[PDB]
């Protein structure tokens, strides 16, 4: 309608280790009282090749939703490196942060995440076995990709396809 609108997002604690939590300070406006909570979720894209390697990192229910301008910190566990193809682990991928209301997604914010080793020795000559504790993750927070979707609230009345995951 839209009863809730994203106003701003700050990626906290960035860069970070691959194994550190994700932290976002999210600012949203709510215009009317709602029956239901907001569900915020974060999805890590394991492979640019299929939805088959996505991992839902966490989700958090926010509510009852107060009318006005709201701020909260969303934190989420890192993905399991075990379940990401070894060859795609230390590369660019995307994260998608979305908010749904009663199951209906009304906003998505996508970010590219660059993954690179912390030591010069490993960057040019990476091993076959991946050193997860040595991955530094950088979310490209200056480049958010925001897609809003129109929903009913309470009343009825690689880089090619990474870019595609973002939209």
């Amino acid at each position: 309608a839209s009863i809730v609108s994203l106003l701003g997002i700050k990626v906290l604690n960035n860069p970070a280790k691959f194994t550190d939590p994700y932290e976002f300070e999210i600012t949203f406006e709510c215009l009317e009282s709602l029956k239901h909570d907001l569900e915020w979720k974060l999805t890590y894209v394991g492979s640019s090749r299929s939805l088959d390697h996505d991992q839902e990192l966490d989700s958090i229910l926010v509510g009852p939703v107060p009318v006005g301008v709201n701020k909260f910190v969303f934190s989420a566990d890192p993905p399991s490196a075990e379940l990401i193809p070894a060859s795609e682990l230390v590369s660019v991928t995307v994260i998608l942060l979305s908010c749904s209301y009663d199951g209906r997604e009304f906003v998505r914010v996508g970010y590219y995440v660059n993954n690179e080793y912390d030591e010069e020795e490993l960057r040019e000559n990476p091993p076959a076995k991946v050193q997860v504790d040595h991955i530094v993750r950088n979310i490209l927070a200056e480049k958010p990709r925001v897609t809003r979707f129109n929903i009913v609230w309470d009343n009825a009345a690689k880089e090619i396809k990474l870019a595609r995951r973002l939209r």
